[PDB]
RNA sequence: AUUGAAAGUUCAAAGCUUAGAUACCCUGGAGGGAAACCAGACUUAACAC
């Protein structure tokens, strides 16, 4: 747990900045304008969120057997590049 | 009974292409195979007297 001023720098440096290109299939040259950058969040990164549910009974069956069998999920975009596979750990069994 | 409810910034996309660790560059300069050293030492034996 770092002080915030230095922590922002460490964290902003922990992000992945990638250049990507589009190459013409024929001559293996880069197509004109096909150059851009994207930011990724690395593996092992942990986010924290909460699911809130009202009392209705379909919520009960949802939370019963929809979320117990829910471990891995695809979040975000660019999934064909294999981005976005996520593990959901419920803080009701672990700790 | 909330200017509310509902809605995945998602999809396609190769950090690739061209590109000689090359060019110039004396293992050279200085440095006595020298220094020391006796071709020498000594007669002995035998019998006669």
């Amino acid at each position: 747990v770092l002080e915030d001023s230095i922590g922002r720098e460490v964290i902003n440096r922990s992000l992945i900045r990638v250049r990507r290109i589009r190459i013409d299939r024929d001559k293996k040259v880069v197509e004109t304008g096909g150059l851009w950058s994207e930011e990724y969040v690395p593996m092992k990164t942990i986010f924290f969120s909460v699911l809130l549910g009202k009392e209705s009974k379909e919520s009960a069956i949802f939370a019963s057997c929809i979320l117990r069998n829910l471990r891995y999920v695809i979040l975000g975009g660019k999934e064909t590049i294999g981005k976005g596979i996520v593990e959901l750990r419920w803080v009701k069994d672990v700790i």
